[PDB]
């Protein structure tokens, strides 16, 4: 499914992402917009043989297991296929592990390049 902006903000808030590990909700909505365009089924293949999966583009080298990525670590202990559900539970739970690993939201390239440093609260305005 393709979430609307406020629809995703409300779901992310129910799943505990607002201010999680120091990141206000607008960070997570902005991240999803530029990572997946709010589509829970987005996938993108990388040069290293990994693939990024779902609404938050979680990577198959470090975080989820897709069975075809060399050097897999599966630190979220989840099959990547579960991250293509229209229900964001599995992606949120893995995102919480990622953002707790020591480099904050810098794991998300699109967030680093296109959200960080902007007024991210605008992404939840009007909701
Ligand atoms: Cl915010
Ligand atoms: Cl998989």
């Amino acid at each position: 499914k393709v979430f609307g902006r406020c629809e995703l903000a409300a779901a992310m808030k129910r799943h505990g992402l607002d201010n999680y590990r120091g990141y206000s909700l607008g960070n997570w909505v902005c991240a999803a917009k530029f990572e997946s365009n709010f589509n829970t089924q987005a996938t993108n293949r990388n040069t290293d043989g990994s693939t990024d999966y779902g609404i938050l583009q979680i990577n198959s080298r470090w975080w989820c297991n897709d069975g075809r990525t060399p050097g897999s670590r599966n630190l979220c202990n989840i099959p990547c296929s579960a991250l293509l559900s229209s229900d964001i539970t599995a992606s949120v739970n893995c995102a919480k592990k990622i953002v707790s690993d020591g480099n904050g939201m810098n794991a998300w390239v699109a967030w680093r390049n296109r959200c960080k440093g902007t007024d991210v609260q605008a992404w939840i305005r009007g909701c």
